């Protein structure tokens, strides 16, 4: 199914998902260092992707209410791009925020994703906007 | 007949759009001339609506990145103004870039236009600005 | 000299990188409890040796006559040549420019003998902190 991801579930793996994010927001896309770890990550469920021990690939699945998760830090290094790992992972957020008891996702997604989120049945909803000098839109799914 | 609106694919199709250009931004805005047509024409992709034969309306349309276009050059004939042909333009200017690929635009519209815009679902972002003595604001939508 | 005033956000990261090592991968403090909803309103010295960050420490205002001192470390590999001390004596010379009059930092035990060596002085009683034994100190700023 999607044997490469696991839910974290102690403190290293929870750390292994820290290190991806400042590696690819902070590091690469500029994201101030300070803003990259918030106050949800302990009530916030993490995924993370191994490549030969090392750390490659994280997201987060937020609860915003009974029903509705927000998908957060979705990142694959650098390195392991273009080769499916994005897709695997997001096919991994998904089966868990639905085994987790979600119904629904929201993503404020990066708009060079688009497309990529486009062919996972992502749809887009309302304007552009910036954050941190990013170009993002809303993009929501049932989750199935 | 309808109004037809087509992509311009060869010379002569991307003189009328100069033509529309040149009689609105320069001899009526005066936008100089000599800054009418860019270093961008080749890059863009240019719409031309033609009436009883005669060109009277376009716009451009400029990548700036995978996802995104710039909508420039927007141009009714001052004798076709208020009968809806601006709408019709600009409907096919956003059915063009969907059909080209793209996922979201952003304009720099003329202020004046601002409620034209909104009656298309474009939405203001940021703050104004002048360019060639004319005030302008960001402007952006999705493509659907 | 050695140490200057952070005044930018590549020097507020550099700090932040030195505090992980330290901190998160040395000490073992949670690393999402290493940066704070602080960092903004304290004052903050980076000091660099090959180019590299190698020792920090931030101040915090707590009222109008008194800072905390918090985050002081060196990186592992400079340590024990005296450029803790010098950390220190730019911390105090600093707080006092920025016009505070006394220091209170919560000290971790190991330390102590250092900061004797710098006129602190131990109040109140031990506490667990992260797992880390600490002990409050405090200095007038002169
Ligand atoms: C509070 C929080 C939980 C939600 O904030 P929000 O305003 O509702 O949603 P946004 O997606 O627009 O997040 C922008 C905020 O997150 C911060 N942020 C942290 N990491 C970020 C990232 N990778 N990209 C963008 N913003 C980021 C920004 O500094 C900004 O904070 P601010 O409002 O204090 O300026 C926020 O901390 C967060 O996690 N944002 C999501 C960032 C992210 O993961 N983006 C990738 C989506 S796949
Ligand atoms: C977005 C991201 C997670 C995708 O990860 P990835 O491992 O490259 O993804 P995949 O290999 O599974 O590719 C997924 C799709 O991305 C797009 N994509 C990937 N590599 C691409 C490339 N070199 N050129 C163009 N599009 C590319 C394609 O649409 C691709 O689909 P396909 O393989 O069916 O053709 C990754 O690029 C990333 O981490 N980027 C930086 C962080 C970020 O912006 N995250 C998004 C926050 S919302
Ligand atoms: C380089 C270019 C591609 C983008 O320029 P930009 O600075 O990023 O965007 P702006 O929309 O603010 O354009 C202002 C520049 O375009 C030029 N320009 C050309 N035609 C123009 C017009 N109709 N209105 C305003 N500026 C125009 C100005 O002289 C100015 O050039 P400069 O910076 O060398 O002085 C520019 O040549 C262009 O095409 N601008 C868009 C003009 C336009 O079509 N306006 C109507 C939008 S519906
Ligand atoms: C701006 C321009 C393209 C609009 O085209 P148009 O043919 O006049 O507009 P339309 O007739 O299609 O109008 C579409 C709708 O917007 C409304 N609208 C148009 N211009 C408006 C204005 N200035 N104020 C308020 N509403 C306006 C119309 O009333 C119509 O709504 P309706 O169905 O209620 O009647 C045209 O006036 C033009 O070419 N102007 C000169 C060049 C220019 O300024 N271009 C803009 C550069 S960003
Ligand atoms: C909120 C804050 C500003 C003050 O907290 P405080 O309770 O008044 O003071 P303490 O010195 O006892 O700090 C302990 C808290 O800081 C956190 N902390 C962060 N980095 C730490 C560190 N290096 N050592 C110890 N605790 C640390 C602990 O998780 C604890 O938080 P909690 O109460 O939510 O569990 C705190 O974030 C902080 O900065 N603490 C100082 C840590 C430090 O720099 N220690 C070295 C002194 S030289
Ligand atoms: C504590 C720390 C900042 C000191 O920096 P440093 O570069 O090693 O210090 P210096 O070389 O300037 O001086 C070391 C001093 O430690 C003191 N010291 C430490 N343990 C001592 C002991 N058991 N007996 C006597 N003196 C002792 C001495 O006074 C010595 O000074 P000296 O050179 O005059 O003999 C550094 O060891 C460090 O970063 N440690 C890890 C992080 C940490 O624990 N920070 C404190 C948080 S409150
Ligand atoms: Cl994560
Ligand atoms: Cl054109
Ligand atoms: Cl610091």
């Amino acid at each position: 199914s999607n044997a490469m991801f696991s839910k974290v579930n102690n403190q290293k793996m929870l750390e292994d998902c820290f290190y991806i994010r400042k590696k690819v927001f902070v590091e690469e896309q500029g994201i101030p260092e300070e803003s990259e770890i918030d106050e949800y990550e302990s009530e916030s469920i993490h995924l993370i992707g191994y490549d030969n021990g090392q750390p490659v690939a994280t997201a987060r699945i937020r609860p915003i209410n009974e029903t509705t998760v927000k998908i957060e830090r979705v990142a694959v290094m650098k390195s392991h791009r273009g080769q499916g790992m994005g897709r695997m992972l997001m096919q991994a957020v998904e089966s868990l925020a639905k085994d987790e008891g979600f119904y629904v996702a929201t993503m404020n997604a990066q708009c060079h994703a688009i497309p990529f989120y486009e062919s996972l049945n992502f749809k887009m909803r309302g304007n552009i906007f910036l954050e941190e000098g990013i170009e993002h839109i809303e993009m929501t799914k049932k989750l199935t």
